């Protein structure tokens, strides 16, 4: 799976 | 699976 | 599946 | 998988 | 896998 | 705020 | 704010 | 903020 | 802030 | 901030 995070 | 965040 | 969150 | 972050 | 984390 | 989801 | 979630 | 993943 | 990741 | 991740 893919998990992305943007802050 | 898919989890992407945008903050 | 597909979670997607834009803040 | 994949996990990517950036700040 | 593949963890990338930007600062 | 608060976003939860159970899955 | 608060994201949670629970796969 | 927080963000909490649980897989 | 906090980001925490369980697999 | 804090960044924790478990595989």
């Amino acid at each position: 799976g893919v998990i992305g995070i943007a802050q």
